[PDB]
Order: structure tokens, then C-alpha cells, then sequence
């Protein structure tokens, strides 16, 4: 039965909302169990005075647990053209998983919010995931709302639009179909 | 359709390459050998058309003796996985491979390649730009909706640094020398053999 | 006295207009001679039925002449996430310049229009130019309209906005100051 | 200001690095040697703070004997060119270098680094991700408005493929081995020496 983790970071809630649509799409696939988790905050609690959304219901993930899922869909804001420092720090802590090959051949996909360079954020995440041997799922133009990027769903952070959310649902279903078929 | 539907399916792998001096042709053979290890997989090797003048090619020492047939853009739609091989042009795919992929706009418009499996291998003269040749190709393939297969560190020859050695976590590679005089090494061929098998297992599993 | 080439490709005219602002900014620098040229079209004349802008006054450049300038500012639309095939084909034809080191240490900068991934188009052009040994000029946040990308001016192709054109003028001046100082 | 203004200027180069096992520290020395060949250039080597626990570092065999002083984020504003050195973390800069650059948000907000010269050198265990470590760092530096210096094929050692050899057109590199047991080679040190001289000439010319 396949297990999908929707793992995200969100400061203002935009990526949180997109992750909900990602998960919704993946749950459309029979026999797929979907879990939503957030990576730990890296800023001090009082600075996060920056207007951060402290009311986030998703449980906090640990790097250790990435090995328990068959597919992982990563969501992140952009920071100075790259993935958020929060998501980067989390992935920087997977050296034990790397050395043991624990993530090898698992399915990965990425969604992002525009800080702003959404596309480099996704493709640079792809580069990092390649080092673990993940199979990488772009979305192409399968969602008709693309006529969002072909690399993965995105939003411009002021809530995500219905069109952006439709593309995220498509991505979640697409990734989950592939993961379930590979399992 | 009462007779059009086959009782058995195979996963169809195309190894599509461009090579001027043969280095990628040789890796393409190892890619295919690896894919052939997988039960239920058909493997085909084809090359993209030459774009340079024939006299320039021959005067530059090019290898005109390449037996693989020339591919048509349209037929990529007939395969389940496509492993693309190319020399670099300043960190990008060859003009030859790029020109060929530019002729798949009709396949793009109809979604004909959507959800197929893709993987990339490359050559450079000195190593320069080998990684970006692969990852920039990924970007183009994402617009067709291909699933992208890197190799990670699955081939242990990637940890050997005792000799000049192509191969990256993004895909197999070979180092030809600035003049093309280096031959692909046994370690480079092994990494390419791993890539083909890996890609074919994934493709076969998705087709099963 | 420093020589800047503004070299662009444009199908619908958006990049042509941005190139005019690039050149305008560079001409603000005393002692800088600025030339605007376009790369040759690669499509057949009748297809370019696609609504192309045939009335483009800029002369057509040859790859050979890149060696005659001290700085080159490259403008291109995006194609399927990368530089236009027209600009790529032009750069693919610089192998003789590469082998002789003719472009080594010259100044380069890039502007793009969104097809759509403007940022990968610019940074992938940077990668190609590195192989020739160009010095690469981003624009950062020097133009206050950025608060366009920090990698170079951009437009969304439906004419370029005054804000986009202001950023292009800034880029042209910035690049030309650097080129003149290096000469 | 009647006395604050100096009669003579020097171009100030900072070689800023992170190194766990010393490979990048050794290349940083060659970078600096090269920059020192240029008349009118002051060269300073500094390292970014360690982020890992001291006991983990020492138990992993880390090199605690590094004489270069530890840099502060704020002082990057005092230099004219900065050559950044780092091991890779999965195709990205080290967490240590990244954490340090994250503390330059104040310099970013005031434009303090705008228009300075930047260049990058890197290490990997097997070569994997060496190119992307450099080019992804370029992207971060572009947000500060740095001028970016690749090295192209100016160092002829880049054409030698007879031995395992770091170095790319994006910047110098070294191959440490998966266990860190390889030492930087004379060819790798020469390429780094070229990079430092090249960067310093460019910086000196812009300061003149
Ligand atoms: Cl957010
Ligand atoms: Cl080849
Ligand atoms: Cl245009
Ligand atoms: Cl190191």
C-alpha cells in the first residue's frame, strides 16, 4: 500500500495551503496513505515579530523519518533564489540516510512559492535529491491551468489562487499514481 | 479493439544519442547492455541526424561508421523510456540533439511523451560542463512531462577516484580528451551499465 | 574608449524594446560606444504566419564579430525553459572564438523575456559564457524597481512596462561602467 | 574628510573558506598565492565558524588546527573582492558557508556588497556536484550584486585529463576522496593559483 509524505516549510501560510492541495490530490489514488508534516523552524521564536503564522497544525518531521515513505513531495518558499534555509537545513541533516542509501529509488517531487525565483528553487532541489538517488517527477503540462510551472506547482506569496491549487492537486495525484505503481 | 490489443506487453527503451568521435556511441552500447539485463524490456539504439556539413565532419576526423539507425522525432512516442546521450556544447546539450528535440513540438502539443521515463548520459573533452549538460537537459525534458531518473551513488565505481573517471549522480559520463583521443574506461562503462539497468527496472515496473 | 554590443533575439518585439533601454543605459556612460544587433532568425521566413515582427531595424550580427566588443549584453526570449533556439544556435557557432580564447575576460550580462522561466534562461546563459571566460555581471537590487530579477532585466511577453524598462536602463549603465573601468 | 581619505588605495581580496578536513584550506592558500602576484592587492585569508558540535567534528577526524582567523559577517563589506571556498553539501555550498552568508542580510539590505568582485572554489569527495556547488553559489552572490568571475579555460592544466584532477571553467576544485584521504594535486593548486591571480587583476583594475 504506498506511503506519501507531503513535507513543507511555510512562514506566512502560502505553502501550507498548497501542501493541503498536494495532499488532497495524492489521496485521490486508491491505496495511497498521505501524511503532511512541516520541517522545524530555524528562526528564534520571537523573531518569527516578522508576522509568521504560528498556528500550523501539521506535525513537525525529523530527517530520520524520510526513510518510512515511498514518495516525498517537498514544499518550500524561495530564499534569495534558492530553497528556504529551513528546508535546506533539514536536507543538510540527511548524511546518515545518504551513506546507507536509505532514500535510493524513492519518488520525489517539489512545489515552491515565489520570493523571486521559483524555478531555480525547484530545479536546485532536484539536483540535491539526485545525490540521494531519488526518482524525480516534474508535472509537465498535464494540468490545463498551465496554459505554476512544468517543474512543479508554485504560488506567488495574498493567498494561493484556485488555478494554483488545481495544479497542486494534479501534482499530488500524478506523483501518487507513479509511487503506487512503483510499489 | 478486438485484435489490435496485444496479450503481452514489453517496456520499450530507446537509447537515443549523438556522437561525433564515438565516445557517446560506446557509452550508448553499455547503457543498452544494462537495460537488456531486465526481463520484459525491449532495447533499441538510435542516433539523431548530423547537422554539420559532411565535409567539415570528415575533415574534423568524425566517425561516419555508426551502425545505429537514424531516429525520427515522431517515433519517440512509441517508447516507454528514453535514455538520451550527448556530448556537451558549453555546458548544454549538443546542437545536434537540441535540433532533434526542437522537432518534437508536435509531440509536446499532444502530450505524446507525457509520463514516460527519461535519463541522460554525456561526454565532454575535459570534464568541463558535464554535470550541467545533464541537468539542463532535465529541464527541457520536464516540459514534455518526463519522469527524470538520476543514478545517485548506486554504481560503486563512482567512489573510485584513483583514475580519470566520468560518471556523476546525475548520469553516466565519459571524458574524451580535448582532442577526443581518450577511450571510455571500464569503470565509465560499468556506471553506464548500471544506469541502463536502473532505468529499465523503473520503466518495466511502471509498465507492468 | 569601450565598446558594448547589445545582442538580442526577438520574435514579437518585447526583447527588442528592452534592448533599446539596455542600450540607452549604457550610452549614459562617457566614452562608451554602444551597438545594437540581432542574431539571425532560424525559422523559415513564411512560418515566422506565426505573427512575427518582421520590421526590426537592428542589423544582423555574425558570431565572428563578438571579438570586436569589450562587453556584450545578451537578450533572449525563453524557449521551454532555456534560451531561445536562435540565440543558442548563434552561441553554438563560437567554437573558433573559444579555441583561440578570443572572448576571454570580456564582460557579459543577460536579459530575458518570460515564456515560463526567465531565471533559468539567464543563469544557464551564464554557465555557457563561463566556458568562454566571460566576466559575468548580475544586477542585484541596484534598481529600486526590484523592490525584473537580480540576475538581469526581464519582461513578461503586451509591451514591457516602464518598471521593466527602468531596470533594463540600470543594467545597461551598470554593465557599461564596469566595462569602461576594465578597459 | 580632510584626514580620513587615504593617498593610496589597495584592492582588498578576502579568501573566505570553510574546510573540515583541510582540502579547501590548502586550495585557499594557492588562491591567495595567486592573488599576491598582483601589484597593489592586499590578500587576507579567513574561515567561517564551525556549525557542528566540537565532539562530532573531532570524532569525525576534522582538522581543528586551522590558523586562519574566523571571519565576521559584517567585515565582508571591507573588501573589494571575495573568493569563496567550500566543500559541497549535495551539490550546494556547505551548511557552514550557507549559515555564514545567511548572516549578511544586513549587508544585503544596505547594498554594502554591491558591485564587489566574487569568485568560487569547491571540494567534493568524488567529484559529484562540484560544478553545481559553484554555480548555485553564484546565484546567491547575485542577490548581493556581486560581479561573478569564472575562470574559463585560462589555466591550461584544465586540458590535462591524464590523472584525477579537480578544476572547472566555473572555478577551481579539488577531489578529496569519499574518505578525505586524497591530497590536493599540483595541477589543482596551479588552477587555483590562476584563479586568484585572475580575480585579483580584475579587482585591482576596477579599484585603480
Ligand atoms: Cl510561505
Ligand atoms: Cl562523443
Ligand atoms: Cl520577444
Ligand atoms: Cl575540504
Amino acid at each position: 500500500m504506498a506511503k506519501i509524505l507531503v513535507l513543507y516549510y511555510s512562514m506566512y501560510g502560502h505553502i501550507e495551503t498548497l501542501a493541503g492541495a498536494i495532499a488532497e490530490g495524492a489521496r485521490k489514488v486508491s491505496g495511497v496513505d498521505v501524511t503532511i508534516k512541516r520541517v522545524p523552524e530555524t528562526m528564534p521564536a520571537e523573531a518569527f515579530k516578522a508576522g509568521g503564522k504560528t498556528n500550523q497544525q501539521a506535525p513537525v518531521a525529523t530527517p530520520h523519518e524520510l526513510a518510512d515513505y515511498d514518495g516525498i513531495i517537498f514544499g518550500t518558499p524561495t530564499r534569495f533564489g534558492n530553497m528556504s534555509g529551513q528546508m535546506r537545513t533539514f536536507l543538510d541533516q540527511t548524511g546518515g540516510l545518504w551513506a546507507s542509501g536509505a532514500l535510493y529509488g524513492k519518488v520525489a517531487s517539489v512545489f515552491a512559492s515565489t520570493g523571486g525565483g521559483q524555478e531555480h528553487t525547484i530545479t536546485s532541489t532536484w539536483t540535491t535529491l539526485a545525490h540521494h538517488g531519488f526518482i524525480i517527477v516534474p508535472i509537465g503540462y498535464g494540468a490545463k491551468e498551465l496554459f505554476g510551472t512544468p517543474y512543479g506547482a508554485t504560488t506567488i506569496a495574498r493567498q494561493p489562487s484556485a488555478e494554483e491549487l488545481a495544479i497542486a492537486r494534479f501534482q499530488g495525484e500524478h506523483v501518487a499514481k507513479i509511487t503506487a505503481k512503483l510499489k
